[PDB]
Order: C-alpha cells, then sequence, then structure tokens
C-alpha cells in the first residue's frame, strides 16, 4: 500500500494509491510521459523508491520520498 502525488506544468495535479510495487512503477510512468514536474511516494519500498528515483533524476523530475521500510529483510 503506496500514495502516489503528481502536479503538472500546467498547475494541475492528481492523487493515486497502489496496492505493490508493481501497481506504483505504472503510475509513475503514466506519469512522467506527459511532462509532470513534481512526483511524491509514500509508504514505498526501497527497491520501488530506487526505480523511482532512477527515472526522476534522469528527467530531472522534482521528486519526494515519504516512504522507506527498516527491518524485515532476514537471512537465507
Amino acid at each position: 500500500g503506496t500514495e502516489i502525488e503528481l502536479e503538472s506544468k500546467n498547475g494541475q495535479r492528481e492523487h493515486y494509491t497502489a496496492t505493490s510495487e508493481d501497481e506504483a512503477r505504472k503510475i509513475i510512468e503514466k506519469a512522467v510521459r506527459r511532462g509532470i514536474k513534481r512526483i511524491e511516494l509514500r509508504g514505498a519500498s526501497e527497491q520501488l523508491i530506487r526505480d523511482m528515483q532512477e527515472i526522476a533524476k534522469q528527467i530531472g523530475l522534482q521528486y519526494r520520498t515519504d516512504g522507506s521500510l527498516e527491518h524485515h529483510h532476514h537471512h537465507h
């Protein structure tokens, strides 16, 4: 469960909820195609955060992160 915000150069913004990291990346890729200026990710997992950040840093998009989840990786 991840929350997503996006705002356009048109001064218009939208809110989305993603059930998993595979839904969240689909909201982001659907936003960056439009020329979205700002993106927010909240409750995001560390791989989704790196995946979103790798896109946002290459586009120069003003992303913000309010996710990151600690522990619970374990060993095997």
